[PDB]
C-alpha cells in the first residue's frame, strides 16, 4: 500500500510520518518511508530548493518551471517507489504529487478544478507514470500555526532558513485551501483529512 | 576526441556534422554522433521543446528554467558521452554546453563575460560533470540567411514549425554575437570558427 502525507509547510507532516510508521510497525506491518523533494539524490530537487533560496536567476519566478523540477525529481524515483511497494507492506511518502497541484494552483490563484492541477495530473500520473497513491492524508492545520512552526524552525536551526514559499503567508493560506478542495474531490485517489490531534493508532487502522 | 558543433538555428550544423563524420571516416577514424536536445530520450528535453512551442504555462518565459532543462538533459547523457569517447576515435556533438551559454546570455541581453555564461560554466561543467570538449566549432553564418533556412524548413515540413526562439530574429542575432565572443575567449575549450563554405576534409584534418 502506498500512502502520501500532504499539507502546507510546518503542518507537522514529518512527525506524522514517524508516528504513523510506528503505529504500522506496532501492528506487525513492515514500513518504508520516502520524502520529496529528494534533496541530494535529484539534481532537479537541489536546484529547486536553491532557486527558492534566491539562486538561479529567474527560475523560481516561473510557476511551471518549479513544478517541472519537482515532477522530474519524482520521475527519477519511479523505480525506487515501485521497489519499496513490493518490498514492504506499507510505503509512506512525505509529500507527493498533490503537493505540486496544491502549490502550483495557489501560486496562480487558481482552485483545484483549475489549469495547474489538471496539468500536474496529465504530466506526473499519466505521462511520467507515477503510481497513484492508495491514500492521501491531508494534515490540515491553521495557516497561522503552520507559519509559526516554520518561523520557529528557522530561528533555532541556521540550516533551515525559510524559503520564498514559506515567507509568503498568503500563498501558504491559498495552498491550504486548494488542498482541502483536492481532498474533497478525491484528486488522484482517496483522501483522509486529519488534524494535529489525530491518533496514529486509529489512523494506521483506517489506512491498513 | 570530443568535438561540439555550435551555431544559431538554421546555421547548417546538422549538415556539417554529416559531412564532417564522412571526412573523419574517409581518414580511417571511427565516428559517433549525438545531438542535443535528446528528444525522446530526455523528459527535460521534450518538455523544453514543448514549452518553446507554446505549452507548459510560464515555463518558457524563464531564461534559467529553460537553461536548466537543457542542462538536465545533458546531465542524463554523461555516461552515454563517456561511453562513446572510449568506443570511437571521434565523437561529434550537434550542439552542446555552449548552446546554453550563448542563448541564455542573448535572451538576457548579456555578453559572453556575463552572469548567464558564468552560471552555465559552474553548473554544467563543474557541478554536473559534463566533459569539456577538445574542440568547439562555431558555424558562423549571417543572421538573415540562418533565419531564411529556419523559415524554409517550416514551410516544407509541418513537423518542423519554428519555435519561440526561432521566431525571435533579434534573439538569433544576439545569440550569434555571443557565440563569436565565446569562441574568441576559448570558453570551455579551444574553438574554431568556420563559414558555410568550409571544406569538410581540411576541417577534419585540423580537428584530427
Ligand atoms: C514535493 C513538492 C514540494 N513543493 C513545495 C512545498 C514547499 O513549499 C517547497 C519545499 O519542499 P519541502 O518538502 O517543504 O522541503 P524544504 O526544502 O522546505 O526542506 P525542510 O523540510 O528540510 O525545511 O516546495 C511543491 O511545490 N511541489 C512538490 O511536488
Ligand atoms: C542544447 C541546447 C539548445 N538550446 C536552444 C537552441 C534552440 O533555439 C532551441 C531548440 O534546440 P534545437 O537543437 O534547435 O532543436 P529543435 O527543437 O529546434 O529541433 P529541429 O532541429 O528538429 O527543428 O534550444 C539552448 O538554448 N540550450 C541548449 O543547451
Ligand atoms: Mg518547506
Ligand atoms: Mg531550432
Amino acid at each position: 500500500m502506498l500512502i502520501a502525507i500532504e499539507g502546507v509547510d510546518g503542518a507537522g507532516k514529518r512527525t506524522l510520518v514517524e508516528k504513523l510508521s510506528g503505529a504500522f510497525r506496532a501492528a506487525g506491518r513492515s514500513v518504508a518511508t520516502l520524502a520529496f523533494p529528494r534533496y541530494g539524490q535529484s539534481v532537479a530537487a537541489d536546484i529547486a530548493a536553491e532557486a527558492l533560496h534566491g539562486e538561479h536567476g529567474d527560475l523560481a519566478s516561473s510557476v511551471y518551471a518549479m513544478a517541472t523540477l519537482f515532477a522530474l525529481d519524482r520521475a527519477g524515483a519511479v523505480h525506487t517507489i515501485q521497489g519499496l511497494c513490493r518490498g514492504y507492506d506499507v510505503v509512506i511518502l512525505d509529500r507527493y504529487v498533490a503537493s505540486n497541484a496544491a502549490y502550483s494552483a495557489a501560486r496562480l490563484h487558481e482552485n483545484a478544478a483549475g489549469k495547474a492541477a489538471a496539468w500536474v495530473q496529465r504530466i506526473e500520473f499519466a505521462r511520467l507514470g507515477l503510481p497513484k497513491p492508495d491514500w492521501q492524508v491531508l494534515l490540515a492545520v491553521s495557516a497561522e500555526l503552520a507559519g509559526e512552526r516554520s518561523r520557529g524552525r528557522a530561528q533555532r536551526d541556521p540550516g533551515r532558513a525559510r524559503d520564498n514559499y514559506e515567507r509568503d503567508a498568503e500563498l501558504q493560506q491559498r495552498t491550504g485551501a486548494v488542498y482541502a478542495e483536492l481532498a474533497a474531490q478525491g484528486w488522484g485517489g482517496r483522501w483522509l483529512v486529519v488534524g494535529a490531534d489525530v491518533d496514529p493508532g486509529r489512523l494506521a487502522a483506517t489506512l491498513a
